[PDB]
């Protein structure tokens, strides 16, 4: 609009379930520290692969990672993260927000 940026907020939470012999399909990356619209958490999918787990359960190239099976990871750091996710095994838990204008 004329006084500022209008965009559309999307929150996404699913459930994956993967086998032991493959990953759940995507690449973390990570991006004092307040969220925003345009930057609502410091870890973010680079790349999914399509027809993977995480692809088949709808998470998409460029969400953020809001939280971890039920622990909030917006202002969590990389490494730490990816164990979280590691604790799970072949489950995952996560909710994720895709921002679009
Ligand atoms: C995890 O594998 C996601 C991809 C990723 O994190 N790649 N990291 C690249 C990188 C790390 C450090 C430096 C640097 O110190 O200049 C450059 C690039």
């Amino acid at each position: 609009g004329p006084l500022g940026s209008d965009y559309i907020i999307k929150e996404k939470t699913v459930l994956l379930q993967k086998k032991d012999s493959e990953g759940f399909g995507f690449v973390l990356r990570g991006a004092e520290f307040t969220p925003t619209p345009a930057f609502p958490a410091l870890q973010y999918l680079e790349s999914v692969d399509e027809g993977g787990v995480a692809w088949r359960a709808g998470l998409r190239m460029g969400d953020f990672l809001i939280e971890v099976n039920g622990q909030n990871v917006v202002k969590v750091g990389h490494r730490q993260v990816v164990n979280m996710i590691r604790q799970g095994g072949n489950t995952l838990m996560v909710k994720v927000v895709m921002v679009t204008r």
